[PDB]
């Protein structure tokens, strides 16, 4: 028999890089390090002065771009503040606390509908916005050393999600029928330009009401600079055709190849053609030249941002243009004047044309960039070099092609004012060259166009910087050609502006008034239609949410605002006679230690040991008529406890039924009097009894608060479904103790002799248990009335209770871990679960989830033949080879879809529908199929090479899993037994997977048997 | 009577900026935002032109510093990946992940000692390290959009805390004393240079027990470049005196004021006077000087690294120089020639002086520079500019002051070569001119000090790479001196590196070989010596922490490999009789959503359907032989089962005693068949005590019954099985639960094409809370009577708890799932640390290993400043503003004062109290647990908070308003909360602040009045 608790082998082999502790400090000469140290780089080297080749490589370069796994985090870490800065830090005031609240919740369309709700071009802004001098330049978490929320990817990602949906927007439900409309609403309203600002307006308008809009783009493409300069491989021009289209959705009209201009559209023509109102927002059309570069051309070499820029869109950009252009030939030295953010495009923009060297070139120092830093960083991470305080002269032209710039230098005084020493020439070297000093409105033509409209000193028509209305009453301007607007955001920002008070003067025009207080529509889709409501042991919800007795409803005042909020229905503060009022201690209420040392949002757990409510019963059914009284429609449930007494129990169950209170629940957490468990709900045949007092007491049904803290909860949960009870509340919070300091004392500690009690422990930590209490009781006693609570902090998980035979959901944690508002989350999310129900073409997701696509920090693997299966990391000489390879595709490409709406087809899931659905699953262990074995595949390419599915498998395993030593890729061998534990602590979500196995199932029975 | 249920016109007052959801979109014109957003600016101003003042300001300016709050994140964050790519990229090997997993477990004095194991200049190479070239060049999570682990800080943090410690060094316990150390050791050994080359080689030579060694440092203050150049503002001098000390604890010896020179100390007066060997590392000691700057002197406004950076540091750094040194008067546009590393020192360090600007020249391109990045944007953000493409040529003095210096232009040809045209002239005002252009080893009288030696030809002491040997047998360099190294860190190692071949060599010498495989010493300390030993049941524990009867000891293979790890004791997977074989279904193990979507490393919880071993009865009592044969010492418990028969719980616990098991565990998890306390045994108080007493009568050796949660009162069970005659009970096992559900409804686990599965059991931190009660209740109920504690366990700190809660020895599981067997390391090194601390009078302030908070901004205390406390003004928009100037008021205050700062006193910590044992803290958090009557309702206390902790966000503001009593004022424009008189002392706020120690809670001043809403009759 050979040593059975030995390793063979072949296994110590396998093992040769899991975790030992060593008994000696390492020995490694620092020569042998540095030649080491390359194998496993993984960021750049700071001694290489390259770069791979980008030459029409228009990949996703932003830094800021996350995928499921990393959105969810930081929209985990996110403190969602109250007031937040970081949303009065944004042009169109997002509520970033809300739809960052939504994503860490998994409500990817409550997130997105909130984001479009105040950003038509919420997808737009989230990839381009410089959040740096914006919102995250607010960010609370910027006094942290993790530092600010990634605001800008976390509002891409939710919107991704959301296209990728495809749903289609829809004018709010409230507004009238189409025909029902006042008059005014008929006015023909024009829009000059297709651009952010005019998206963004025309869209507030068509939310308002308004159904003849229609915006006239010049070009024959729309989207302006978002589409015409802005790089493919910053925004990619399916986001602008998506968000486009969603405006269409609600009937504005695009119209390309008409100008405005003299003899094209002008204010007149409008006006004479019955256009009752106009919104000009065509930007800066034209760019800013300089004498030195007159007849310059770009067969020569010379170009402009807007010269240049157009030309890599139009190349790049599959669908901007109908006609497929060349990406224009750059070759040699580039020279970018200025240091504007737009030169920056320039300089890596050549790059992708080929360029083999581009230099930035501006008339200041380093320190007077004023381009936005995240802008900068790409430039001179993709080796462009700098050359400050040089200022343009002359350019050379010898051969009808350029070969050099002339600069002279500049330097500021004393007084700080800039000279440009004219002594001091220079000769700088170049193939081409690319102005990118900012563009204007010069063009008379267009200046006519909008006669009579006033103009100010910066030759820019002049609004009211509140109304955005110039000169003309019907006139409206917006955007860039305003002067103040330096974003996509603040230029959408504009448009939203303006549209408000273009709606309040056509009303007027119509002998009509509007508000006092702006009223601009949120964002609808059909999955706002869907319905929530639910009915339950006779009582209409009017969705299943509701608060539960505890903190979040120690008021009554709390409860209205709940309501007000939206909240479905809520529990009073348990109360009782006034021979049992109580006296609660302090500290009472505090944070669980089961996620470990993370404060902050989002604690797994509270342990508290406050008492019942410390108000009057008096109070509870005074603050119970009031309530009934304001909220007709909201359920009020009223809960009660007395010591085991059937006229206490009788006298308080008939006084709060008196009030007006819609239900009853039964607390039954008092000590029964003698030594099953101390309290009445442990024991069976007294929670009959006390369900039969008051069956007897009162007419309105109610429903017993059953404890975890059982052997057998379905017992006690048929006992006062025999004792009359209309349903049971599950559960209550599970006994525990919280912890201990290192020197013995408690916390929470009372008094100065540091003393507590076992107190109750809530949240996420206990959600596995009421789950089970929950689909237990459901499949004991079927069509039983459940109340779930326990762990409830999201659409999703809510939609779990109800899975399993919950027909309402309680919450408290979830709202002491945040506020009332996330009733919002509730909803929209619930909704959203519900409608994706019935798109057919959406099954391969789960919930909001797509299906997870191999990826490598957020953004997809490519898809190359001579990358795949060739076990490449991401790390030192093998990401040499990716790019490369990558490269060397992307070069080959360069030899080398209509947007639909998803439909029903199905009808919508209610909540009755779905009630108790995820029962049939459940079962014995006899009834789970041993033959049905699985084993676990691994992603190479969205693996992070960490290694901890293999010491997983060596210290809880079967050394089932190789890690290679030079590649740091895990291979599941046949050895496996798909315990799935490797995929439990997998980093990457869906990375490893369990799929059926292939070779036939055989136990390891170490000695076989007789 | 009002209406009740509204909140009256003061309330609702304090809630206006309450969160409400809105019913509209937002209306706000793009002029108000932009006139707006400067209130709330948090960072940087990408316009503004000017970084504040910093004149005489050496505050730490790394961005990598840690708090603690801080360090523990991201110890969490960190993966702890295997064979981990982030050690191979240190060069001097920390076992990183280790102590990462230390940190994260908050056992930061093992983290300290990993860490000091493999570097013993550990806290300054935290600091320093160009960890963007280093270890987190590898990082594996640089593959995550939150990006690679901030390891320095990490190491500064867990370094910083154990200085706090005031804990020494000592050589290795397992030596042999002093006395009865070879003739070898005694051998005169000496080192030429106090740098972290020569400070590492010294130590370790210490470590292995030579007995003499001394170092020759040549100036008056000892550390090297980590003193006189690094600035203050990086490298605070008093870690540099921590490290040195700690190296002195060891015996070694440093004699300032001598020099490797040929008049002084050279190679033959050492060999003359006794040396037997003797380490290099003097470093390159003189400037890089070029012709053009021939003749100026400082006086006109000329410096060099060397000459520059020491006197600033002099000045700064207290404890350096005894003498009163100035603060060199740097006025008008400063020019620093280079872009090197030490080019950016220079910037920086100029501004500290009173540099009005600046200016960074370099001969190439921006892609050029080679300095770690980290190190540029220091400079870049405190406003220095940059010239590229100019080369020096001629300096312009005027009155004898520096005026303006004279550059070429430079550019790369089509070939790459570099050329300068002399015809482009350019002159650049400059009031101070400062070269970087790096340091070398010229002097003759050096060079001559240490003949006979081979140099090679880049003029410097040629070695053997790898035994750091130069050509005379008994002589090793290392360090800057050879050449190659361009860390402290790489220095460190070279010292480290040279030191074992100078072992080897001099144990030669006297006829002695060392083993084949370098040995050496890790790094020790009292801690170390403390006894975490533990007797209970008549058994002996080697120490606590043992492996609990589940994954992690599925195969008695894994037992070994964990008592070879260290593992106090383990349990054996449980088994059966062959009759009662059972088959696993798949999968069967999953991960716990109890703390939302966190995947990767530390997970909250399990969820698991797997059955009892699959492996033979015959196996495991074979195995267990083998095992007790092999590990002795390490307590081998059997986990068996039996149906509610008699014969076969007699059988089967007699085969086990057999095969030689210490003791043996009954798992009460089989069912009771019989109609109708739940469904399996051990719910039942009657069959668990028959178990027990069949088990109690079949064999001899203790054993325990090992209690299940899911009952309505643990304590009825476990007296049960007291009375049944058990010698013990294990809580608790798994709490039954479902894990969760998809979208679609369907489970998971979900086994089969069916999608089926069955209530599991959730192990892991979720289920502490359960355990400890379960553990707390028995240990009241049933005094004396033994606890192996079990659920949650995944720290010293966690583990120290179930002993304070009654609990004699700790088993673990879920935190081994979520890792590895050396966790043990951890725990191990961890329950020392606390222990040895329980000591400590001067520590008592602190929490276990972590010491009292202090108020703090992103890891740095706040300045005690007169003119910044109660002001209200918070980090943020022109409040921030405020701040920085009357900071900056204040160091210029600071300056006019001149003022010597005396010297250092670090002094080790004595214990004054003997260190506990493991029997004297069993069960002492007994006496504070007590029924809730017990507990005084007229000791009420209010939440109390520091504003200059405080980050803002308004979470305390949101729990009270919504969940509380509408207790706290969170004022508008400075976004500073304040608890009013209506605080009751929940304690849910202070439950829900970010920060750490923001929020207290104390004693109430004003009495308690509860709020009954309507009064009593
Ligand atoms: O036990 C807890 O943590 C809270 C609580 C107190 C109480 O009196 N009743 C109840 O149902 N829950
Ligand atoms: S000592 Fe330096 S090179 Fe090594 S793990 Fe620490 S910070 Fe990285």
């Amino acid at each position: 028999a050979p040593v059975l608790s030995k390793d063979v082998a072949d296994i110590e082999s396998i093992l040769a890089l899991n975790p030992r502790t060593q008994s000696h400090a390492a020995l490694h000469s620092t020569l042998a390090k540095k030649l080491d140290k390359k194998h496993w780089k993984r960021n750049p080297d700071k001694n290489c002065f390259h770069c791979e080749k980008l030459e029409n490589n228009f990949d996703d370069i932003k830094h800021t771009t996350l995928g499921e796994r990393g959105a969810l985090r930081e929209a985990m870490r996110c403190l969602k503040c109250a007031d937040a800065p970081c949303q009065k830090s944004c042009p169109t005031h997002l509520d970033i606390k809300s739809f960052i609240t939504s994503i860490s919740n998994k409500n990817y369309y409550g997130a997105a509908k909130m984001i479009f709700s105040d950003n038509p071009l919420g997808l737009t802004c989230g990839m381009v916005c410089p959040t740096s001098d914006l919102c995250v330049g607010g960010c609370n978490l910027y006094a942290t050393e993790e530092g600010s929320i990634n605001i800008g990817g976390l509002q891409q990602f939710a919107s991704e999600v959301f296209k990728a949906m495809n749903i289609p927007q829809i004018r709010n439900p409230c507004l009238p029928s189409q025909e029902k409309m006042p008059e005014a609403y008929s006015a023909k309203i024009a829009l000059l330009g297709a651009g952010p600002a005019s998206i963004s307006c025309a869209s507030f308008l068509a939310r308002l009401g308004y159904s003849d809009i229609t915006i006239f783009e010049k070009q024959e493409y729309v989207g302006g600079l978002s589409t015409s300069e802005i790089p493919q491989f910053r925004l990619p021009y399916d986001v602008v055709n998506f968000e486009i289209e969603l405006m269409k959705d609600l009937g504005v009209k695009i119209i390309c190849g008409k100008s405005l201009s003299e003899n094209e559209i002008t204010l007149n023509t409008l006006k004479e053609e019955g256009y009752k109102a106009a919104f000009i927002g065509i930007g800066l059309p034209e760019p800013k030249t300089d004498d030195i570069f007159q007849g310059l051309t770009q067969d020569q070499g010379f170009y402009t941002s807007k010269d240049f820029l157009p030309l890599v869109a139009k190349s790049s950009k599959a669908g901007m243009c109908a006609c497929h252009s060349p990406l224009p030939s750059i070759r040699g030295a580039v020279i970018v004047l200025g240091a504007g953010d737009t030169a920056f495009d320039c300089a890596t923009s050549a790059l992708r044309c080929g360029a083999r060297r581009v230099f930035l070139v501006f008339r200041k120092g380093f320190v007077n960039i004023r381009a936005v830093p995240e802008e900068v960083e790409l430039a001179k991470e993709e080796k462009c070099e700098f050359l400050p305080f040089l200022s343009p002269r002359k350019v050379i032209v010898k051969g009808g092609r350029i070969v050099a710039v002339q600069f002279v230098r500049t330097e500021q005084d004393e007084t700080g004012k800039w000279n440009e020493d004219e002594d001091q020439i220079v000769h700088l070297k170049a193939d081409v060259v690319i102005s990118a000093f900012g563009s204007v409105l010069r063009d008379p033509k267009v200046k006519e166009a909008l006669s009579p409209i006033k103009f100010n000193r910066w030759d820019l028509p002049e609004v009211d910087p509140e109304t955005m209305q110039t000169s003309e009453p019907w006139v409206f301007a917006g955007g860039d050609i305003v002067g103040m607007a330096n974003t996509t955001v603040e230029s959408v920002n504009d448009g939203k502006q303006a549209s408000w008070y273009i709606h309040k003067y056509i009303q007027a025009q119509y002998g009509a008034s509007v508000s006092a207080k702006p009223e601009l529509p949120l964002f609808y889709t059909p999955v706002d239609l869907v319905d929530i409501s639910v009915e339950m042991a006779g009582l209409k919800f009017i969705n299943p949410f509701g608060l539960a007795s505890a903190a979040p409803t120690t008021s009554s005042s709390m409860i209205r605002r709940a309501f007000e909020a939206g909240w479905g229905f809520a529990l009073t503060k348990t109360f009782s006679l006034d021979k049992d009022i109580v006296t609660n201690v302090s500290p009472r209420i505090v944070r669980g230690t089961t996620s470990g040392p993370m404060y902050g949002p989002g604690q797994s757990s509270f342990l508290n040991i406050e008492l019942i409510s410390e108000k009057t019963a008096a109070y509870w059914c005074q603050s119970v008529t009031e309530l009934k009284a304001d909220f007709p429609d909201n359920i009020v449930i009223a809960s009660i406890m007395c010591s085991y007494n059937k006229n206490d129990w009788m006298e308080l169950s008939r006084k709060a039924e008196a009030s007006g209170a819609d239900a009853l629940e039964l607390n039954l957490s008092c000590p029964h009097g003698m030594g099953m468990g101390l309290a009445c709900g442990q024991d069976p045949e007294l929670v009959r009894n006390i369900c039969r007092w008051v069956r007897q007491a009162v007419q309105i049904p109610f429903f017993a608060k059953l404890t975890p803290n059982v052997t057998d909860i379905v017992s006690i949960a048929r006992a006062a479904k025999e004792g009359g009870a209309d349903g049971v509340t599950a559960t209550n919070t599970v006994s525990g103790l919280m912890g201990l300091k290192a020197d013995g004392t408690p916390w929470p500690a009372v008094g100065a002799g540091k003393r507590t009690t076992y107190g109750g422990v809530s949240g996420t930590a206990i959600r596995p248990i009421a789950l089970r209490a929950v689909t237990t009781i459901a499949r004991a006693l079927p069509g039983f009335p459940i109340l779930a609570t326990g762990g409830i902090d999201s659409a999703e998980s809510g939609l779990q209770f109800l899975h399993s035979g919950a027909s309402v959901l309680q919450v408290c944690s979830a709202v002491q871990n945040q506020d009332f508002t996330v009733i919002q989350d509730y909803c929209t999310g619930l909704k959203a679960l519900l409608y994706l129900k019935s798109i057919e073409e959406l099954q391969g997701w789960d919930g909001q989830s797509p299906g997870t696509e191999s990826h490598q920090k957020g953004k997809p693997v490519p898809r190359i033949a001579e990358l795949m299966g060739k076990k490449l990391p991401n790390f030192g000489p093998y990401l040499e080879q990716r790019k490369k390879i990558i490269a060397e595709e992307k070069m080959r490409l360069k030899e080398q879809l209509e947007r639909k709406p998803f439909i029903p087809k199905k009808p919508i899931p209610a909540i009755k529908d779905v009630i108790g659905k995820a029962l049939q699953y459940l079962g014995t262990f006899g009834e789970l199929s041993n033959i049905e074995q699985v084993v676990a595949v691994i992603d190479e390419e969205m693996c992070i090479n960490c290694g901890k599915c293999y010491m997983t498998c060596n210290d809880s395993g079967y050394q089932a899993i190789q890690f290679d030593p030079e590649t740091h890729l895990p291979t599941v061998t046949d050895t496996c037994t798909g315990c799935t534990l490797c995929l439990s602590v997998c980093p990457i979500i869906d990375c490893i997977r369990m799929v059926s196995r292939t070779t036939p199932y055989e136990p390891k029975r170490g000695l076989p048997l007789a």
